[PDB]
């Protein structure tokens, strides 16, 4: 089965909610160990993971340290990394501070190139092979509004994809990402809540409904597995057909 | 629930006989499948594999030089994936490229891939059948390449049908989706594998530092035909070995 | 030493009665250019623009319902800027979509662009002269649309040969560029903008709340065709009140 | 003439110097007052401008601090901006230091965000319109490698160039951006004394030349201008073909 994860071990970053979660629980469905990464108990992914049959446990960090995972990789055998938690901040950008500049950067661009070379720095030493999925977003490819450091983030993001893919590919890494459209999630609530904005959304979705989880999941089990292994740099929208539109 | 299965589908595989759509015909068989392997000539190399491998597959003879051939292919056929991957090549200098050499392949590359998924979704469409469509596009549907004018202008094309017929057809249940190989070793690329420096200069431009497999367009095509992928429209994949970042 | 002035220069301009053609014909006439109007029929209004402004301008009756029409447009008629404007759209749902709108749209906006191309190249390359294309694509040179099949997958193909070109001409100081227009008012957008909801939902995704004019092409493709931009080869400009940031 | 720049008057960073002082030129002799933004006095370009009977000065800002124009657009009457500051770290992507993610980051985003923001705020206080153009770069479409800090600020910057278009449009400010190709300037010098990587980069410009600063000017001056007002969010490549290869 070229699309089996049976014998690789995965750590899943955001792993108690949302995209995360569904991504463990697919990661896990397929055979991969999956090691579920929060700031708080993934109780719940857990959970799930335990009824389908998988084999999964926590690890609690915290990437307001971007440097969080510095050491979570020493011998640990982790082979695919899937760098999926991330933040937004929502302000005219002529006000937006600071604060939500640099929080914003810290989680979602920071945070993911320095655990994406921690665990790297590990496979390079050990000569083995491994998958990174970077989480990217529409913002990768548009700009949306009130949301600077996010799409600047978001589009850091799909720049490291291809640069590490550049630099790794031939070292047996594969690097690629998913740039998911509009997904029902806590990431997007204050959108849906929103009734002018949650129909513009909408119908710019050829498909005609906001994603789900658990649309994000087989493109993570697809880029993680051997059916993925001449895929390098790639940034697969997985949207609805919204950039089509 | 296994989101990759393709047990239950039928898929017409276009260029079957050999290369990128042999090895597209042999991984949707093995998916589960069911796969007509369209071919102007008997595609019995492909049957043969895919017999070896417990599959389930039979041919059906067509020659797209008629970009309409495929118009009376679906009708109760029971087809909902079908793969366009036939497509030709012609090279020469861009200010002597010739009428027959721009007409023959768009023919092939861009008409027929219209007129044969028109075909296709028509008889999904009619019946409200969910149903998947997976273009062969190229890294030419991106950058210009040079001598091939016809080749990229229908390259880009095919990303082009790609975005508007997931557009279209995305909330009937018609996921519209390309795959863009990058240099893959077919019958077809052994020139440039032959040539020392177009080869070595190939290769520096591949990040992964290879060529790739006609498996490893094979692997997308199961994906993108798939549960896996329900909410992947309009997309088109690149893989290419690090190509289109490098 | 103004790097805009197009003084000295002789331009073609294909669809130059009207719209984005003739605004584009007047602009290049004002930087200085002797433009020659191609046009199906007099392009009388368009003329008289420009000598009003002063400039020297003149016809050329050409119709590309045959693409080889300008084979022989430029043997020693000294044009070094051709701007590739001409062009229709045909509506249909693409599961209906017929055989002739899919070859007149293709015939005008994708073929004969690259043949006139290649017949004004042609008198350029073989005289060692340095000249500037500018293609006009399209919003739907990135995104699908619907209903429009055949301009999707021409105007993909426009981009597609505008970088393809660009990469075997360069270095010969053959400039090749194109402009996405957006939205633009012209007599072939009328029937949009008289459509409310249309109208309402088109504005709703243009950053600067409008629609743009036919002048904000013409400036572009003065600046693509001039010195100032001598280094700019293969690039698609949008012009289009940031739709596609959007 | 729509290409005039008659009454603006542009805040030019990085302008004593390669890429931005060929515009800090480039914009003076369309007709602009040019203040030549710079951490060290820009002799030669004011000597330059001089002499073309431009009408130029000098402001000395330094973007380590990356708030440093928080308090230059109050009450000065820019309406052109050209975020061309920028620096860049080369180190293998797996020994990447901290230092040169932030010193990068500071400079190339965070910088260009806050000083386009505090130039917005005085326009958009004013009530006038006005113009941004943002220096992007090839490694905001592709990867490249080694330069990890670099790609991830230039994607970023395109995506800021996508997103304050998108907020600030309507309220007539355009937001652009230029991406060059290889240049010859200060910033790829280590590139082009290096005889392989020279001759890799110059066999994918199809022109068959490094581009030289003055190349950039001319996309300046348009996007500066009027006969650019319908462009918004673009990013426009001056490249001499590298992206069409
Ligand atoms: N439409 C969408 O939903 C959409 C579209 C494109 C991309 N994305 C991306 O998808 C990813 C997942 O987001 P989501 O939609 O599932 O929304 P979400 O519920 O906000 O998920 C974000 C995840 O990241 C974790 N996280 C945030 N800050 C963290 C920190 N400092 N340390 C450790 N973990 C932290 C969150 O933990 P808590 O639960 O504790 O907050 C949560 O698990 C994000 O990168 C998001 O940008 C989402
Ligand atoms: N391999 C690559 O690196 C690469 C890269 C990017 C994209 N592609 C694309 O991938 C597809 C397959 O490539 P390949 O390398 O496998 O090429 P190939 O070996 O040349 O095969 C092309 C296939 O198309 C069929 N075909 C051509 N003209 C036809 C016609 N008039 N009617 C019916 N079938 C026709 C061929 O049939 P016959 O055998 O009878 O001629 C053959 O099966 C093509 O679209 C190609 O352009 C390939
Ligand atoms: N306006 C927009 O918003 C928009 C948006 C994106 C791209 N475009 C493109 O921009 C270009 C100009 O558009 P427009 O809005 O100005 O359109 P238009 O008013 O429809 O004009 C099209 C021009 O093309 C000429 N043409 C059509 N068929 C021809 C043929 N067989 N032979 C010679 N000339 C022919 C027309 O001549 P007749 O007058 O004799 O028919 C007319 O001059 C087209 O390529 C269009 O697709 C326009
Ligand atoms: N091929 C290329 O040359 C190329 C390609 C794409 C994009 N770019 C971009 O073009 C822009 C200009 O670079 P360049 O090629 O002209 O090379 P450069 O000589 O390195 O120019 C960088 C300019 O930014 C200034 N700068 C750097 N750090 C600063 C700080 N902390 N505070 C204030 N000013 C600072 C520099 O000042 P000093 O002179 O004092 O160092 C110099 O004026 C940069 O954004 C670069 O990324 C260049």
């Amino acid at each position: 089965n070229p699309f089996s994860l049976e014998g690789r071990k995965a750590l899943v970053t955001g792993a108690n909610t949302g995209l995360g979660q569904a991504i463990a629980v697919g990661l896990a469905a397929a055979g991969a160990e999956v090691v579920c990464a929060a700031r708080r108990a993934p109780d719940e992914t857990l959970d799930i993971i335990a009824k389908d049959g998988g084999n999964a446990s926590a690890l609690l960090i915290d990437f307001a340290d971007p440097l969080a995972a510095k050491d979570s990789f020493t011998d640990a055998g982790f082979d695919i990394l899937v760098n999926n938690a991330g933040i937004i901040r929502r302000a005219d950008s002529v006000e937006f501070s600071e604060l939500d500049w640099d929080e914003v950067m810290d989680v979602n661009l920071k945070a993911l190139f320095f655990t994406t070379q921690a665990f790297a720095k590990e496979l390079l030493a050990k000569g083995r092979s491994g998958k990174v999925v970077n989480i990217a977003s529409l913002l990768s490819f548009q700009g949306g509004i009130r949301v600077p450091s996010y799409t600047a983030a978001k589009h850091g993001v799909a720049g490291l994809t291809k640069l590490l893919a550049n630099e790794w590919a031939a070292k047996g890494i594969n690097v690629n990402a998913i740039a998911p459209g509009y997904i029902e999630t806590n990431n997007t609530e204050a959108l849906r809540a929103d009734a002018a904005r949650n129909k513009a959304i909408l119908e710019r979705i050829p498909a005609g409904r906001w994603g789900h989880s658990e649309d994000i999941a087989g493109a993570a089990v697809f880029l993680s597995s051997a059916a993925a292994d001449y895929v390098h740099g790639a940034i697969l929208n997985v949207d609805g057909g919204w950039l089509a539109r």
